[PDB]
Parts: C-alpha cells; structure tokens; sequence
C-alpha cells in the first residue's frame, strides 16, 4: 500500500498538506479577509472587462475561462462563492448581480447552471484599480507563465465589514458584521486622533449588525467581543402582539437573527404543538410574504401569551446564541486582532499604496519629462542640428556629437532624431513648453506630498466621504441592553 | 408585343447560350469555370499549402452567383479533375474522383483540391487592371468576363458541347505543339496548312487512340466540319497454345470499358463466336490491359473487324466546332483562334505597359519632389520657423519652388533622418533608374516587335518550366 | 404554418416554412424498381430526373390546371372522383358506350366550396 519509509518527506508534505489546506479554504487575510477563488473571481472579472455598464452575459462561460485561465481545481466551491456572492441578503453588500434561480432564504439552494447569467456590483470600481498600479506580485500557472496577484489590496476596509466563513480547516474563526458609516466616524477619528480610547469609539460604534435586523440585548459581551472577539450573545426577532377586531392577540414576528429558516423552525412549531408542551396556539400561518416578510402565530384568549413570548425565546430557535471568534491570520501566520490594529494594518497598507501608485506616476512624469527635455533641447539650437546631420553619418556619429554638445542619453537623442516638420510650428514648440512645464507642476506637486503624509489620509477621508455619499448606510438592526 | 416578345426570345437565348454553351475565343474557359479559377485565386491561399478539403469555396461561389444548383458547380469541378477527360491540368486534388469508369463520388466536400501549377501564371496581372469587371446581381463584389491567357487553352482543352441549337467537338492537342504554331504566326503572316500540318501533326488525348484518316483531318483545320477515326490500340501477341492473343491499351475518346464489354458478351451470346471465353481486362491501375484471347480456328482480325462494326473500338467522332465571340456564333478555322490569341495578348501586354507607366511616373513625380526638396533645406526649415500653420508651409513652399499638393506634403513629410546627403545620391540613383525604365518601356511602346519579343519570353518561360510530349500514337 | 385563410394575404414565412406530405403520393407514384420513364441528366450531366409523372390514377384530371398565359390560354376545371371511377370503370368493362350515358354518371365540374350550379347546355358543350 504505502510502503512510505523516509519519515522526513512525510514530515515535509506533512507540512505542506497542512498550510495548503490552510490557504486554500478561508482565511482572515491582511487586506480582504477572502478565499483566493474570491480573488481569482474579481481579477477575472476585471481584466476581461465585463462592467455592469455593459449587459449581462452567461457565467457559466465566464467560470470555465477563469478555470482554464487558472488551476484545473474543482467546479464544486468555485459555483459555491459563484452564487454566495451573488446572494443579496446572506453577504451583507452587493457583488455579483445575477439574473436567474437561487432560492429565497428557505433552504432551497436553486443550482441552475445552464441559466448562469449574471453582471457584478459597482463597488468593485472602489475595490480594485492595479492596472498601472505596481502593488502586488504575480505566480504563474500553466508551464509557470500566466499572471496571478497574491492579495487583494483596497482603498477600503469593506471587507472587514462583511464577515468571514473559515471554520473546519484547523480551528474556527469568523468574520461578523457591522454597517458602514459609524465605521467610517471612527476610522476617521482613529486618523485625526493617533491616541484614542476604546470606548469612546464604541461610542461611535454600534452593536454587530445583520442584514435581517436584530433586537440586541446586553452589551457585556460587546465588550468583551470588541476587545478580544469571544462570546455569545443574545439575539431576538422583532416579535408583536397585535389585537383583532374580536380582541383575540397575534404573534407577529417581522425577521429573525442570522442563519434562521422559516420551514425548519415552521415543522419545530409543528413539532410542538404535537409535541403537546406549549399550548394555547390556534394558528400557523404566513401568507403574502414577498411584499414584505409576514408570519403570523395566532393564540386563544387566556392564554398569557408574553409568557409565550418568553418561552419562545426560552427553548425555540427563535433566540439566537450567536458567538464570535475572529482568529486573525497576517502574513501566513495565525494572530487576533483588536479593532485598532485592524486598522492600523489598514492604514500602512493605504501608505504603501499611495506611495507606490505615487512612485509610479512620478516615473510616468519623470519619462516623458526627459522626452520633452529632448524635444526643448532640440529646439534650443536647431541649426546647429541640422549641420550635424548633414555632415555626420552613423547612429554612433551622432549620439556622440549629440552628448558631446548637449550631455544627453542615447534614447533622448534618438526621440530629437525622430521630429518631422509638421511639429516645427512655434504654436506646438510652446505647446511642447507648457505640457512641460505642466508636468514640471506635478512633479513638484507630488514631491510636495512626498514631504508630509497627512494629505494621504486627508484624500483618504475626502474619497471615504464620496463613498458614503454615494453609498448612504441606514441601519437596520436594533441594540438594547 | 410580338416584337417585344421576339425581344425576350432574343436576349433569353443569349442569356442561356452565353450561360452554359461554348464559351469565348478570348478564353476557351466557361463562365462557370471561370469564376470558379478567379475565386481560388482570390482564396489567395497557395498551392505550397496543403489543399483544402471543404465547400467553403464553393459556399463562396454560390454566394457570387445563384445558378439553377451548386451540384453543378460541383459537377464543374469533378469535370475538371478528370484527367483522363480533360487534360492537363485544373485540379490540384486529393479525394474520390474516379475514371473513365462510371465512378459516383458523393462525397462532395470530402474531396480535397486548391489552385493548380497552370493556373498561378494562367491568371496573373489582375493587379495590373488589365480585364474589366461587371458588377453582381448582389451589388458588393465585381467579376471579370474575360481572362488573361498564357496559351490558347481552346487547343489545350477541348468542347463537348450541347445542342442548344447544336452542340460542338473540339480536339485537344499539345503544349509545345501550340508554342510552335505561334511562333509560327508570329514570325509568318503568311503561314499555309501544310505549316499547321508541320506545327500541329495531329490532335492528342489524355488516353490515346489511333486516328488513320489524312484528309479528314484536312477539312477539319480547314472547313471546321468533319469526322475521323479513334481506334483502340490492337497488339497480336503468341499464346504459348497457339492463340491469336489481342492487347488493347489505347481507346475510342470517352468509352467506359464496362458497357462495350457487356454489349462484347451480348454479341457472343446471340448465336455467333462463343469459343471466346477469354477476356482478360483487368490490372488497368498500372495502365489499360484489356486483353482477350480469339479462340482456336478463328483469326483475330475478323473479330477486330467485328468489333469495330460494334463502333466502340473504332469509331466515328465528328466535329462541329463552333465559337462564341462579338455575340455571334463562328465557323472555325485557323488565323482566327491564332490571330484571336496574339490581339489579346497585344492588348494585355500593352494596358500593362500603360499600367507600368503610370505607377513609374508617379513615382518619379515623387522623386521628383525629394531631390528639389534635397537640393536646398535650410532655407526652407528657417520659412518654416517664420510659419505656424501646415497650409501656411504649403503657400511658403508654393512661394519657394515648383511642387504638387502631395509632393509638398511628402516634402513635410521628413523627420531628422531624412537631413542626410547619401540618401540623396541614392534617391537620385533611383530617380535615374526609373527615368530609364521610363525611356525603356516608351521605346517599348514604339516598337511592335518587342511586344512579339515579351510574348517569346513567357513563352520560354513556360516552356523551360513545363512541356509534354504526343502520349497519343496516331498512325495514318 | 402562415398561410392566410382565402383572403388576399398570401403569407409567406420563408423562416417557418415546416411541412410533411399527404398520404395520396403512395397511390401516386411508386416507382423504384420500376422500369418506366426516361431521366435526363444535370450537374456536368449525371444525375437523374424523370421525364413524365406515371401514375395508376387519374387523380390530377380531377385537380385542375392553371396554364394560361405562356402562349394561348388552357385551364382543367375540377370534378370529384367517386362518380369518375364509376364512369371510368364502365368504360372500362364497356368499351363502346355513350356520352350522354356516362353524363348520367358524371354529375357538373365540382369546387371545394360547394357551388350552386343552373343549367346544362353549356355542360353539354363542355364535356364534349
């Protein structure tokens, strides 16, 4: 069978088994917290440049040219991210805008891969822009020649906000969510004010929240969760009692906390009315639920029915325990984070992003500064030029009268060599000296922002405040104590 | 009404005469064929590449032309990929084609063919305006309605026509046979028909027969009209028993073997020679060895005789040979293909020579232009820094020197690398050589014999490339 | 598919054009191993085509032909056909029979319509 004798080979891919289980499933990363096929789903989608402006298209097409463009890994997670991103109520903000069959929120997981058509969300405008962007470095796949990038760098922490799955691979972690705009406040201020405390900025930060809209209770295990992230606690379902016309009370839930069925906790309520250990409940019912969600308990009179209330948030999975564990991971290495050093982690990335992007268009700048150096040069003693190419002969003549009459590169002399007449005329030869001097600005402009990094963060929070423009968060949660 | 209708009658029989009976003089090549040449040229893939095996070509045809069925395009092009009907040679091909059999090959896409060697040089100087063109019934794409030729390809070839009033027998002959006879007419206008008998000794076959008459042959150059003899070939050969054993190889033209053998049994099984149950005709994929075995007391030439009665190994094959040209049908003779031929050549050697000129003397409007430009320079750029528009250049350079519109642009045309004096003596070298080949070819056109003279070059060109000799043995 | 009932709209949808045949060729024709009709030949000559339509039945009498313009004008009007195998089947067993006799037999030129028809001089006329 094995017949396996060395034990260190065994230790070695004993090693490698393990890491690489670790990296393949999902991971609390540095910059977005994904699984690589998240990634490999993104950077497909943006270098084949299928935008929401243009139309839908099928995907299934799509997923079978990032497959073959990447490893021959299985189909099974890559549909799997393919629909939980495209989900609009399990993931808290919008990425793949489908088209097509996937089942509400009750347990049918509608798999229609012939009916695969879909487009993507607009924030990964604010996601990813690394065209130009010297960021991240590359591994190659088929015979080792194709481009894949290692992270996932951002402007935003959005993905923070999310929430994370990474559970049975070794030991479990999560992810939970909040909203947004209380999230920009306090970054903002932790940007403004290097020095902050924690609870003061739970005073800028609400409870965890949830797509569906949960009441909160407690705030003991926010303290701890927000320090430390480990904890239970309590979650309950906006839940009524309305009076008739006759008099008679209503049970009237509107949602329910996180990972909730209707059906299953609909048979459980079955259950126990067969189950004959709760009483006075008449009616089962839920109709008209795709205007807005409606299911209806209904109960005799006599009955206590508050005290029915308390026993479904007793005993029923009405009541949520819900736990958190963000078990952090930063460069391979397994770690947990405060909320600060979220951030923190956060805020030297946007440093060598901006820094980087900067350096690049600097380079940019200083090229094409160098050409228009050329050209001015060029134009400084024309004539003189024109008798040098009448006399001289060879590339190597004249690269060597041209450095030795006016200290220049070779490639600088060739980009004079290359200027026919239609761009002598006076109006393009200072056209040539604004654009330059233009790019003379910029240069000092960027040289200047070289000289303090706080306009870094000031464009940060001006683009963050764009951002929340545009993308206005209203909560709908709701936290007591 | 009536004149109306005669009208219709007039123009609808033309329309199906020009369609699919005899073709021009000018090409001997049916529109049919000839678009099916001009669009594998304009596949523009080579015969060096591998030949095709698909009927996009011919999806590519019927969309030029919507014909009563593409079967018989197809048809077209199987008839000329039989060798051994028509010779040599249109087909560059690969798949089911047959013999002189009675072969069927349905498999129509399934066959492989592209260009052929003849056809490269046959069909060039397109590029050269020579031909005109007629647009399509489809309003996109244009056709010719002639060709240009390097041999008069109605002797290569001939005509099995239909009798749409009647239909016509033209002979095939030999390559270097018909370079002989227009070097003949060209150094003679003055030729006789024993000068044809000299340069043409008899029409030839891609399979071979015998022909005894002489003076059939006579009236067929002559008068157009006239029968002769195809004979099989007959070899009497000593069985070691003592049998007069009979070998065919050669054939009457367009005489399956299988139907002539059937009516051969018949003929022996309606009471006359049945002894002669040896016929052994078989192993013909190295040759034709259609062998029987006269039987014992019985001499072969009586059955030879017999069987050339029966009129399928010695048979009577008229000709009619008639012409399509100016809209008219013709009664052929020779000096009419031949001087036919030698015009049209005339007139594609000359428009090309016109063609030459005009690119020549573009050209040279255009170097023209750069060595003015080259002569003086400086003085030009320092006009230029006192200017600031490219039309404002134009007035200067209208104000330096005589220019075109395009000899100034090209002369604002020039970066740096143009600012060198060894490329103006190259510039002039060139200038000098196409004044030359200018001069050259204006002495060309005052001279009548040079364009005989290219006509002697092609013709020597195709010679060193290709000839063939008279595979068909003629006895008379 | 798209045809239009009787009313001037000839529809012509080339697209849907999704057809059988009816059931009345296998009286019409069944000539395979049938030595019967001539073929001319097409495609560089080879491929066949039939001269004339033999038949066991004079069905296409009973049609009705629409040959009019080409050079002097000719139609066939219809009948029905059970009548016609009556009158044919007499003259088959009696081959010396009368007009008029058989006019007893052959009611008036039928339409698919249903015509109300007045007069028979000029079906006297016209059978003859």
């Amino acid at each position: 069978l094995v017949n396996v004798n060395l034990t260190k080979e065994m230790k070695a891919s004993f090693i490698d088994y393990a890491m690489s289980v670790i990296v393949a499933r999902a991971l609390p990363d540095v910059r977005d917290g994904l699984k690589p096929v998240h990634r490999r789903i993104l950077y497909g989608m943006n270098e084949l440049g299928v935008t929401p402006d243009k139309p839908h298209k099928k995907s299934a097409r799509i997923t079978g040219d990032v497959m073959g463009k990447y490893h021959p890994h299985g189909d099974s997670s890559i549909y799997e991210a393919m629909v939980r991103m495209a989900q609009w109520w399990s993931y808290r903000y919008m990425l793949v805008d489908g088209h097509g069959n996937f089942g509400s929120m009750d347990g049918d997981s509608a798999a229609a891969q012939r009916y695969t058509e879909a487009r993507m969300s607009k924030i990964a405008l604010e996601m990813l822009r690394d065209i130009n962007k010297n960021t991240v470095d590359f591994v190659d796949n088929y015979d080792a020649n194709e481009r894949e990038p290692l992270v996932l760098p951002a402007r935003f922490p959005n993905l923070l906000v999310n929430g994370a799955t990474g559970i049975a691979v070794g030991m479990a972690t999560n992810i939970p969510p909040h909203n947004l705009g209380e999230t920009i406040d306090a970054v903002k201020l932790v940007m403004d004010n290097p020095e902050v405390t924690t609870k003061d900025l739970m005073e800028v930060l609400p409870g965890p929240d949830f797509p569906t809209g949960a009441l909160v209770m407690g705030k003991s295990g926010i303290h701890k969760a927000y320090e430390t992230g480990k904890g239970s606690i309590v979650l309950r379902s906006r839940t009524e009692i309305e009076t008739t016309k006759t008099g008679r009370e209503r049970i009237v839930v509107t949602e329910f906390p996180y990972m909730v069925n209707k059906t299953k906790v609909h048979e459980h309520i079955v259950r126990l009315v067969q189950e004959k250990r709760i009483e006075g409940i008449t009616a089962v019912r839920d109709e008209s639920n795709r205007e807005g969600v409606r299911f209806v308990i209904e109960v005799k009179r006599d009955a206590s029915a508050n005290v029915i209330l308390n026993n479904l948030f007793k005993m029923t999975q009405m009541q949520t325990n819900f736990g958190f564990n963000m078990l952090a991971i930063q460069n391979g290495i397994p770690k947990i984070l405060s909320l600060r050093q979220i951030l923190d982690a956060y805020i030297e990335h946007q440093k060598e992003v901006v820094v980087r992007r900067t350096r690049f268009d600097k380079e940019k700048a200083e090229a094409r500064a160098h050409i228009l150096e050329g050209l001015l040069i060029a134009l400084d003693h024309i004539d003189e030029v024109i008798r040098i190419i009448r006399a001289s002969e060879t590339d190597a003549e004249a690269q060597a009268e041209l450095m030795s009459k006016f200290k220049l590169s070779e490639r600088q002399s060739q980009a004079i060599l290359d200027m026919r007449l239609r761009r002598l005329t006076g109006l393009e030869r200072d056209k040539i000296q604004s654009e330059y001097d233009d790019l003379l600005a910029l240069i000092a402009d960027l040289a200047d922002i070289l000289a303090k990094p706080e306009r870094v963060s000031q464009i940060i929070k001006d683009e963050l405040d764009e951002v929340k423009r545009k993308f206005s968060d209203k909560r709908r949660t709701e936290l007591m104590v």
